[PDB]
């Protein structure tokens, strides 16, 4: 069974501008894939979709047993619980720690404190920054700061991580090893969706590519080339 279920989506914007122009796509659990395709062509709205951040106006989309049409905003944290969410500027808060910045996203369960504290130290390792966790994110590098979000997106241990341009603001040597840490969490099983336009990215490290064109997709293939 699919774990995204996208069909004959539609999303208009309300000045008036078609994004979404009729987008159906199926995921199973544990693919990694690539969203492509020029500037303007949806690429953000069809990724924003999968998290209820943009609302759909026709069609149908389920994400991990949730209906995004149904959902009410009271739930969407639940949703978010599920879908790990990763953003091309790392969206840290600049005032948390490192600690703080990634228990944000654990809910508060009475107690909750020190089972938090050992889940924290557990992303931490899973992506080399433990010794990191008092840190600020001034302290950090470009890629640090979105290894330490890429902990946080995972914190909750979603089946879902969905990724906006992941790398877009790193240069090369650093794009590349957030692509090694993302690869190794789809090996352990996490579906990893990423929007990128990072031509050698998508050439090298073969994945399935989803390309769209004019809010529609125009390509879909396993180990597929960039194209553009
Ligand atoms: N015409 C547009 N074309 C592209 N992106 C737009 C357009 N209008 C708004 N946006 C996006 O929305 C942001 C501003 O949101 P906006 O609709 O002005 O809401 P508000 O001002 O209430 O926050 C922009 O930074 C951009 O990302
Ligand atoms: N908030 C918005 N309001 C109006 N138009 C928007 C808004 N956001 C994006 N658009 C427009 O919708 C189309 C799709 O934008 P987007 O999903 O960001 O594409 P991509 O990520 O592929 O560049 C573009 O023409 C863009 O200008």
């Amino acid at each position: 069974g699919s774990i995204i279920e996208m069909r004959d989506v539609v999303k208009k914007y309300d000045n008036g501008t078609t994004a979404l122009r009729g987008v159906s796509v199926s995921v199973q659990p544990g693919e990694f894939a690539y969203i492509v395709g020029p500037s303007g062509a949806g690429k953000s709205t069809f990724i924003r979709s999968l998290y209820r951040e943009v609302k759909i106006d026709k069609g149908s989309l389920s994400v991990a047993g949730f209906n995004l049409v149904k959902i009410k905003k009271k739930d969407v944290p639940l949703l978010r619980r599920s879908v790990g969410v990763v953003f091309q500027d790392y969206k840290l808060l600049p005032k948390k720690t490192v600690y703080e910045n990634i228990a944000y996203a654990m809910e508060v369960i009475g107690e909750n404190r020190r089972n938090i504290k050992r889940r924290v130290m557990e992303v931490l390792d899973l992506v080399g920054l433990k010794h990191k966790v008092r840190s600020f994110p001034n302290e950090l590098s470009g890629g640090e700061q979105q290894r330490i979000a890429i902990a946080r997106a995972i914190v909750n241990n979603p089946k879902v991580l969905i990724a906006d341009e992941p790398t877009g603001n790193l240069d090369p040597d650093n794009s590349w090893e957030i692509m090694n840490l993302l690869e190794r969490i789809n090996l352990q099983g996490t579906t990893i969706l990423m929007a990128t336009h990072n031509s050698q990215i998508v050439n090298t490290l073969r994945h399935r590519v989803i390309a769209i064109e004019n809010g529609r997709v125009v390509r879909d293939e396993s180990k597929g080339e960039y194209g553009y």
